């Protein structure tokens, strides 16, 4: 499930512990996202390619973001996501982007989420929130959702693909198998 290279926009952060994070333009302006509870106080180095600085972070509940003009790197465009949203998910972890889900009052990853502070953005680039350590996404205004399992049936709600049997493919404690077929994006996810 983990992509072989973390993006280009993904950080290490490091503070009072160790986290990450990463970089997007928010309404015109360079922006880091991380999990508050890593930095020292409000302040932590930054370090990602062809980058490396202490920054300060506004804080809100265990939400960061700090203002990161410096930032001559990728900075995609990004807007906190519409409230209700649901739909797939990506966490930008330091080994590589996972794939998951949210749904109504619950997010799920494939995989392990990253450190604290990984970035969660919909498959239309906006911005969930941050990871915080199978966990919680904790959203810009410090309010979160639980990390929770997925019915293997809801789960297919979020893929396309036509229905093939699931067969042999084993799925992991964290999908709950109610049913044996699937769509053939997720089976060959699963597979994988």
């Amino acid at each position: 499930f983990r992509t072989q290279k973390p993006s280009l926009n993904t950080v290490n952060v490091v503070g009072s512990s160790m986290g990450s994070g990463g970089v997007f333009t928010i309404d015109g302006k360079i922006k880091c996202v991380t999990a508050a509870h890593v930095l020292t106080g409000n302040s932590a180095r930054v370090s990602g390619v062809g980058f490396n600085q202490m920054l300060d972070f506004d804080v809100k509940g265990d939400f960061a973001i700090a203002d990161c003009p410096n930032w001559q790197g990728v900075a995609p465009k990004a807007q906190f996501c519409e409230d209700g949203w649901t739909g797939r998910a990506y966490w930008l972890t330091s080994s590589g982007v996972e794939p998951g889900v949210i749904g109504n009052g619950f997010a799920f990853c494939f995989t392990a989420c990253g450190d604290s502070g990984s970035p969660v953005i919909t498959e239309a680039g906006e911005l969930v929130g941050v990871h915080t350590g199978g966990g919680i996404v904790t959203r810009p205004s410090g309010q979160f959702c639980n990390v929770k399992p997925i019915k293997l049936s809801e789960l297919s709600e979020f893929f396309a693909g036509p229905k093939v049997p699931l067969g042999d493919v084993k799925i992991g404690s964290h999908i709950i198998k109610d049913t044996c077929e699937v769509p053939s994006d997720l089976c060959a996810l699963l597979a994988a």
